[PDB]
């Protein structure tokens, strides 16, 4: 019930907020760069995939980036078994972000988003529980209004993520992009997409707790 929830802040108009799932990995510090380049900052939902990175959640937030939870395996025949099983996880990353970055996370982004079907074939109704506990557990979920189609399992060029994102922005007051930093192709697409952003009267943000979410439909 959307009720029990305190208000959100109203951000403005034409905002986007830049958000990279499934990372750290090699290809984040040159983002972080980028993002640097242009002032401006983002949200990364990150993971345990790629541990030989893990210092650089420790660098996004010292660079002043949002910080928020994916999950600590990714592995969706784990976490989505058990409500158990998800909250084990996601509290083995909250740790992670704790040490890295001297404090809890308070936005997730639940893997596949909160409309995902494949947790079906683990634990059918999990989502709708899930949405409940996390609620109740005082944390923030966030989905996403722009596709950058880079989840392809087929990768698309840096152009067409460029033209993807650019052009799902246009349908949003406010828009929150789904990217994914460990995609080297979509990475590199991130300097234009700022460029276009800034040079045609958008405001690229962070997301923070006074922020409004994107959510989806809940689906399992
Ligand atoms: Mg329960
Ligand atoms: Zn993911």
């Amino acid at each position: 019930d959307p009720a029990a929830t305190a208000d959100t802040v109203n951000p403005g108009n034409k905002i986007i907020y830049l958000t990279f799932d499934d990372g750290p990995g090699k290809y984040t510090q040159g983002l972080l760069d980028v993002l640097d380049k242009y002032n401006v900052k983002a949200t990364f939902f990150v993971t345990n995939t790629h541990p030989d990175y893990q210092n650089m959640i420790a660098e996004e937030a010292k660079r002043g980036h949002t910080v928020a939870i994916h999950s600590a395996s990714h592995k969706y025949n784990q976490i989505y078994t058990s409500e158990q099983a998800f909250f084990d996880d996601l509290e083995q990353m909250n740790s992670i972000i704790k040490a890295q970055t001297g404090n809890d996370a308070s936005i997730i982004r639940f893997p596949g988003g909160s409309s995902n079907t494949v947790s079906k074939d683990y634990c059918p109704g999990i989502m709708t529980q899930l949405v409940n506990d996390v609620t109740a557990r005082g944390l923030l979920y966030c989905d996403w209004n722009v596709s950058s189609g880079d989840a392809n399992p087929k990768p698309i060029s840096t152009e067409q993520v460029v033209q993807n994102v650019i052009s799902g922005v246009q349908s949003h007051n406010v828009s929150v992009v789904l990217q994914h930093d460990i995609k080297e192709f979509s990475v590199n697409a991130v300097e234009q997409i700022i460029q276009w952003g800034q040079a045609n009267g958008y405001t690229f943000l962070p997301l923070t707790t006074s922020s409004p979410m994107s959510h989806h439909r809940v689906n399992n």
